[PDB]
């Protein structure tokens, strides 16, 4: 079998993307989050705190006549963010562009954080990093992917996400019209639960590319790159006027500045992120300060390939018995 969806992002700057997903019977169709970073399939749902819904679509698992209640079990989960939430499980279909999966744990919100309160966009997240980070108490749920993958004609999925345009996530085939040259392979550590590889290095702009090992996750659901302080100071160095705002929360930038490119390696590949992919706009409305999309990795523990890096790549989540990463230009 296959699955084929498209992502769309939230907003005009790709603050996150959302993908619709199918679950229950008769289908409700929820806007989801996801996130290579995570192992959570989780929504808003008929249980939910009602003052921490605003407006978004909610699994209700009364009216899906394939719903469990999956007894006894619970979840809660924190993100890198500050965000979290929780609450307790269901079993039922799920299927995401053409692609079903049957019995995939539904982990419904009992209560969520304010900012997933505030994000009227996003219904859920559904996570697609390895289930041992799936958070349901007393036994672990696998993720969809996991529970997909014996069905699939080939055990992958694939991340195409557009840079201020729609974008698509491939299930259990290669789209070979979908990159242009070929897919660079490299090697993926599972031990920390996440797609986690090894960048060979990077350039700026139009610069000498510097071999340095960087170790990092490839996380759909990060919005921006997040690399280790040297990397990042070495690409704001090249704007007039960029500083790092304690105030704001990281590097800031002049809205008038033209930024250059980030340069990323996949073993003897490079992956070029366009200038215009840095630019997260002003960092408060009418502002002439304006947010970056390159930010320190430092006191996070990991480097984060989040969107910003993955959008101008179409990434190949290889998960075969070893799994690996693929990355082409598009
Ligand atoms: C320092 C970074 C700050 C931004 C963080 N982004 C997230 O946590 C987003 N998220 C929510 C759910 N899955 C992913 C990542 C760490």
């Amino acid at each position: 079998s296959t699955g084929s969806a498209t992502t769309t992002p939230i907003d005009s700057l790709d603050d996150a993307y959302i993908t619709p997903v199918q679950i229950g019977t008769p289908a409700q169709t929820l806007n989801l989050d996801f996130d290579t970073g995570s192992s959570d399939l989780w929504v808003f749902s008929s249980e939910t705190t009602a003052s921490e819904v605003d407006g978004q679509t909610i699994y209700t698992p009364s009216k899906s006549t394939t719903a469990k209640l999956l007894s006894g079990a619970t979840w809660s989960i924190s993100y890198g963010d500050g965000s979290s939430s929780s609450g307790d499980v269901y079993t039922d279909t799920v299927s995401v562009g053409g692609l079903t999966v049957t019995g995939q744990a539904v982990e419904s919100a009992k209560k969520v954080s304010s900012s997933f309160t505030e994000d009227s966009t996003i219904d859920g997240l559904l996570g697609l990093a390895f289930s041992t980070l799936n958070t349901v108490s007393p036994t672990q749920q696998k993720t969809f992917f996991d529970n997909a993958k014996a069905s699939l004609d080939s055990p992958v999925f694939t991340a195409d996400l557009g840079y201020h345009a729609p974008g698509t996530y491939n299930f259990g085939f290669i789209d070979t019209t979908a990159y242009t040259g070929s897919i660079t392979y490299t090697a993926v550590s599972t031990k920390q639960g996440f797609w986690e590889w090894t960048s060979t290095g990077y350039a700026v702009g139009s610069g000498t590319f510097k071999s340095t090992s960087i170790d990092g996750i490839a996380d759909t659901g990060t919005t921006l790159l997040y690399l280790p302080a040297t990397v990042v100071s070495a690409y704001w160095a090249q704007v007039s006027g960029a500083k790092s705002s304690s105030s704001v929360g990281g590097y800031v930038f002049p809205c008038s500045a033209t930024l250059p490119s980030f340069t990323f390696g996949v073993g003897s590949a490079r992956i070029v992120i366009p200038g215009d992919y840095i630019d997260f706009g002003p960092i408060s409305t009418g502002s002439s300060s304006c947010f970056g999309g390159i930010q320190s990795s430092a006191g996070i523990g990991i480097n984060i390939f989040g969107d910003v890096a993955l959008k101008a790549a179409f990434v190949v989540f290889n998960g075969a018995t070893t799994p690996t990463l693929g990355f082409a230009s598009k």
